[PDB]
């Protein structure tokens, strides 16, 4: 059912759990980034760590219900201490509260200060979230809907087969080494706050970020969610000055965070490189490869820590999401790593892990697909030098080579094409005939204004486009997803959105 024009403010795929929604023009975009209040009616929906599922929202008006006068729902009571502390609230502002027999957890928010802000930015960049199947089992036991979502499930041992699916897709021995949390971002802290962890004792307290990554993942440092220093190299393929940063910091560091290839820019840093840096560091090497996916790339020969957004490729659905870190069986940090991580992070509710368990079968033949048609748009796109300036990914002239040293022999770039435009996005995004919103990895083809959904605040004034540019980006670009779609389908229809 893709590559069709869907009507502005649909959720996406459709789901109840539809983690996307259609945001089909420019103008949308700008209005939904700014909170217009008409747009925002009209597109309501949007990306659950972003803006709260109306389910969620329900729970905790109805929770809060039984002092009455705002509520944060959170996936357990851990996160929600951690959201209270780091906003600088009082402990009792954590609670557990109770609604259609079941046990909630949130943070009672302040009217006013910044507690408010803090608290919910705690649980957005975490991925500390009450998920939508969690709030619809809490409405639906209490009789407040008529009906749950249908949808495919293997609910045997959900979470078993699920690390066993990844455990063979990464190479590791077992289900040992891998740790589901309750979403990619969640994955992503646990691995750093569990880093953090075993390197205080030795004075290591400084993270080196290399190149512009995850944007969330960027505000877990610049916001001290997580409790660190930290450096941020901007260049990812500039070794010498990775080299000079860590000795600069010699003794020090605890970890390097790195992502293959890197949200939105599409830069593949040099792992073999970092290793070794890192070896002589003394720290541990996490690396994101959500992007290229354990299906085209082997990296955990060469990290201490992989993490993954299961949200994306790993399910195709567009409707559930989940995280995973996996631990590197040869790490020196491997035991304490084991040891430590069930401290951090909360696994995902079980019908959100089942239905990862369906969707991840799938996972192999979805990305042979994939890359067919990663590799097809892409030479489609270098086919139009009128309107596409540049276009970034694994297999580019800057990232093919370290791209290579990793990448699996079947394996191909992944789904995501970074597409930079001579012309303003309008006038090929809002007639182009996929689906138009937040997220990526799909079956079927999305595309994202991904500066926008990043960096809309960069984009409105003429200091912030020059920060931008400096980053490499600016505001007429389109993330392109692939889909699963015969590669023919998918190439002719961004000939008919990128000719005039
Ligand atoms: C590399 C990488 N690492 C971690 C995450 C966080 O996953 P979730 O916590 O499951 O949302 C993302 C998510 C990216 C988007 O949501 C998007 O860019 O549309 C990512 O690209
Ligand atoms: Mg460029």
């Amino acid at each position: 059912d893709g590559l069709r024009h869907i009507a502005a403010g649909r959720p996406v795929p459709g789901s109840v759990h539809s983690v996307s929604v259609s945001i089909p023009d420019v103008a949308s975009v700008i209005g939904y980034e700014s909170n217009d209040a008409a747009t925002l009616s009209r597109i309501s929906w949007g990306y659950p760590r972003f803006r709260p599922h109306p389910y969620v929202v329900r729970v905790a008006e109805l929770a809060a219900r039984e002092e009455r006068g705002a509520l944060l729902l959170t996936r357990s009571a851990r996160a929600a201490r951690a959201a209270a502390a780091y906003a600088g609230l009082p402990p009792g502002a954590a609670r557990d509260l109770t609604l259609g027999g079941h046990v909630l957890s949130g943070v009672r928010l302040p009217d006013r200060g910044p507690g408010a802000a803090r608290a919910r930015a705690h649980v957005m960049h975490t991925g500390g979230h009450l998920s939508s199947r969690q709030a619809e089992d809490v409405l639906w036991d209490a009789g407040l809907i008529d009906g749950r979502q249908v949808e495919e499930t293997a609910d045997d041992s959900p979470a078993r087969a699920v690390a066993q699916a990844l455990a063979g897709a990464y190479g590791v021995p077992g289900p040992r080494y891998v740790a589901l949390r309750n979403s990619g971002m969640n994955a992503v802290a646990a691995a750093v706050e569990a880093v953090t962890e075993i390197q205080r004792d030795s004075g290591r307290r400084h993270w080196l970020q290399l190149g512009w990554i995850f944007f969330d993942t960027m505000h877990l440092f610049e916001k001290k969610v997580v409790n660190v220093g930290h450096t941020t190299v901007p260049d990812p393929f500039d070794l010498a000055e990775v080299a000079r940063v860590a000795a600069a910091h010699a003794g020090g560091l605890a970890g390097i965070i790195a992502e293959i290839p890197s949200n939105p820019g599409m830069g593949v840093p040099d792992l073999p490189a970092l290793r070794e840096i890192a070896d002589r560091a003394g720290c541990a090497l996490v690396v994101d490869a959500t992007i290229a996916t354990p299906h085209n790339v082997d990296v955990v020969p060469y990290a201490d820590v992989v993490c993954e957004s299961l949200t994306k490729y790993a399910t195709g659905s567009a409707d559930v999401l989940a995280g995973a870190v996996v631990v590197a069986p040869g790490s020196p940090f491997a035991a304490d790593l084991l040891t430590v991580l069930p401290r951090y992070g909360d696994e995902p509710y079980r019908r959100d892990t089942a239905r990862v368990a369906a969707r991840i079968r799938g996972y192999a033949e979805r990305m042979v697909r994939v890359n067919a048609n990663a590799l097809a748009l892409a030479e489609c796109l270098r086919r139009h030098p009128d309107v596409v300036r540049d276009t970034s990914w694994a297999l580019d002239t800057r990232s093919a080579a370290n791209y290579r040293k990793v990448a699996r022999d079947s394996g191909g770039p992944g789904g995501l094409l970074m597409v930079d435009l001579e012309v303003p996005l309008e006038l090929v995004y809002d007639r182009l005939a996929v689906a138009k919103g937040p997220s990526f990895g799909a079956e079927f083809t999305m595309a994202s204004p991904q500066v926008f959904v990043a960096h809309y605040d960069l984009l409105t004034t003429p200091r912030g486009r020059a920060a931008l540019r400096a980053r490499g980006l600016h505001r007429d670009m389109l993330r392109v997803s692939v889909g699963t779609e015969p590669p023919e389908l998918i190439v002719e229809t961004f000939e008919r959105a990128l000719r005039p």
